């Protein structure tokens, strides 16, 4: 009606403490949302991650981002939408996608995981559903597979960060797009995108 | 005589997940390896890196994965495969949660305790579960759902200490499983508790 969406997900490794590493973007995105929305995200032990509801435009949007093992991140977005009988094809996860490159981000329902831990994961806990949608948020592909978790596991470079942080800027903005005007206006802004 | 052909030290690979309690083993096998002078060789079939060393004139070889530590298995199948290495051959090193700081002990077999990495070690040698173990002891958190990120982060400084003296005194005990065998080995490693 026109946007289906009722539990926002920023995939994130529990640490460290230290690191903006590029698997922790999704959760970069939510953080922002959350700050700007003015909700402080909560330690939730039942749902095995850190909570939050917003509200815009009217519509209840709950937000997760898993602590546990990003391997087991399904089991903290299944256990909260089984709580609030949220379906899966009313889920967003935010994520980082090797498919696109630094600065760029888009909106798209189900698909593969594309050697996502957390994605994978996320498939088979919600009875093996791939229709969530995702928002994919570009930081490059290294080159080869055997070298796909250190890329993800590193901090990008400063400059690469900057279009990473942009495109979080942006898709945030897409994201309360996406609550006010539907899912079909908000890709249409964030696909066009292309940080500065 | 020893049961011991492969040696492997779980990791997440990078340098922001080097110092973290999750690669408790990769530091014992990264200190072994120092110690014998073997450089260890990124072998992208084997998905980490990878040395053999001659101890007390046996032949050992070590592996430190680097895909997720959630798919360690990948690495240590692959590698056991090709060089013909059954799972009671093989000695997987990982930081362990039911054991406090300073202290480290030798395994046979038992279950995975929440550790992704011996997790996928288990499913991928086929269920076996009946490889060794080296456990480094690293504490728990108070909370269960703080275990992720608490294997993630870094021990503060005088914990590390503990680690750093239980892993090299694992060390000077793989020396003695070498040459004395694993009952000698592990009645000295196992008075160990660093204070």
């Amino acid at each position: 009606v026109s946007q289906p969406i009722k539990l926002l997900v920023g995939l994130a490794n529990p640490g460290p403490e230290y690191a903006k590493t590029r698997h922790n973007a999704g959760a970069w995105v939510v953080e922002e949302l959350a700050r700007i929305h003015n909700v402080t995200l909560k330690n939730e032990p039942k749902f095995f991650g850190l909570t939050g509801r917003l509200l815009i435009n009217s519509q209840e949007l709950r937000v997760l981002i898993p602590t546990t093992f990003m391997n087991l991140s399904g089991k903290a977005i299944a256990a909260l939408a089984n709580f609030y009988q949220i379906k899966p094809e009313e889920i967003m996860v935010a994520h980082n996608e090797l498919d696109l490159p630094p600065g760029v981000a888009k909106f798209k329902q189900g698909g593969g995981h594309g050697g996502h831990n957390g994605l994978k994961d996320t498939i088979s806990k919600l009875g093996n559903n791939k229709e969530f949608y995702r928002l994919r948020l570009g930081i490059g592909h290294p080159g080869h597979k055997d070298k796909v978790a250190g890329y993800v596991l590193g901090k990008a470079p400063a400059k690469e960060q900057e279009c990473l942080d942009a495109a979080v800027d942006e898709s945030v903005r897409c994201l309360e797009i996406l609550m006010k005007d539907g899912l079909t206006k908000a890709q249409n802004r964030l696909h066009t995108f292309k940080a500065e």
